[PDB]
């Protein structure tokens, strides 16, 4: 029915088959002014930063952060599956709501701009993203079968994956920085110095948290702890939807993991495409820490 189906176009972007229907519901979504959007290209650290922000908004209270599974606390806007949809769950949530999305800026519901909602756009280097997303498709049965790693990389590089080109996603979101309240963050900076990155989020949300709380947030949101937290590690989803025996959702949590899968030849070809796409932009991603 929806499982292992081909991607469908939605306003020019390839999309997970299940999510591509009744798209008008997404377009008409009603945001609230104090909604906080977490936006990322797939596999860029959405779940990671979702749990960070939840801790922040709950003043570092761990028991509060345990009130529900991640899909209820921080729903994915565009998700639909008979699981309650992301929008239905968002309609049930108290303000300030945290909203996760992978949508290109052009597909984000216009209400979010009209309400001046704050947004955190997190970006991750395209090499680790390709590898994370490949493995994700092995386990996430809503996605097309990715094929071999070599076939998948070619599709990733041409933007023939759900949510389209990493290049376009990152560059278009970056253009929206000057005109809207958006915090731009990088997965590699968060891995390298979570204290300083988390501090950037706390100031952006106009919050005031002491250093004891800050350390507890850092500890509670580290890969080692989150991987074994059943409220955030996606083991709560039906086996039919995500089969973690093919790849766990909390897979490696490393910057540089891409090196383990890219051949030198693949690397040189990637780099050439990357240069063509990205040389004119003032973004400098790190591929290792
Ligand atoms: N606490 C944490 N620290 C670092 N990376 C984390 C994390 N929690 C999740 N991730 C990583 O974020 C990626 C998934 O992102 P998203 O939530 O946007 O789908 C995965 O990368 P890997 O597949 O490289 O391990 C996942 O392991
Ligand atoms: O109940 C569910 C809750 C969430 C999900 C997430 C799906 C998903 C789909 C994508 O194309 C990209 C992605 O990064 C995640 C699926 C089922």
């Amino acid at each position: 029915d929806i499982l292992r189906k081909d991607l469908k176009l939605v306003h020019g972007y390839p999309m997970t088959c299940a999510f591509a229907s009744n798209w008008e519901k997404i377009e008409q979504f009603h945001s609230r002014p104090d909604d906080i959007v977490i936006a990322t290209y797939p596999k860029s650290g959405t779940t990671w930063v979702s749990e960070i922000i939840d801790m922040i908004l709950n003043d570092g209270d761990i028991e509060k952060c345990k009130r529900g599974f991640i899909t209820e606390k921080v729903p994915m806007l565009e998700m639909t599956l008979g699981r309650t949809s992301g929008i239905e769950q968002l309609e049930k949530n108290p303000s300030p709501r945290i909203v996760k999305t992978h949508l290109p800026t052009d597909l984000l519901p216009k209400s979010f701009w009209e309400n001046n909602c704050k947004m955190i756009y997190l970006a991750r280097n395209a090499k680790d993203v390709s590898v994370s997303y490949y493995h994700f498709d092995l386990m996430n049965n809503l996605q097309p079968f990715p094929g071999t790693w070599e076939e998948y990389l070619e599709k990733f590089l041409t933007g023939k994956v759900a949510y389209g080109s990493w290049f376009t996603h990152v560059k278009n979101w970056w253009k929206k920085k000057e005109e809207h309240p958006i915090l731009f963050l990088y997965y590699e900076d968060m891995k390298e110095n979570p204290k300083e990155e988390i501090k950037k989020i706390i100031r952006f949300l106009e919050k005031n948290l002491n250093d004891e709380i800050l350390d507890r947030i850092i500890h509670h949101t580290s890969f080692e702890v989150m991987k074994d937290n059943p409220l955030v590690n996606y083991t709560h989803l039906p086996t039919t939807v995500m089969d973690h025996s093919k790849s766990p959702f909390m897979r490696k949590g490393t910057a540089g993991d891409w090196k383990n899968y890219f051949t030198v030849a693949q690397n040189e070809k990637f780099d050439a495409i990357y240069e063509t796409e990205m040389s004119k932009t003032a973004l400098q991603f790190r591929t290792e820490i």
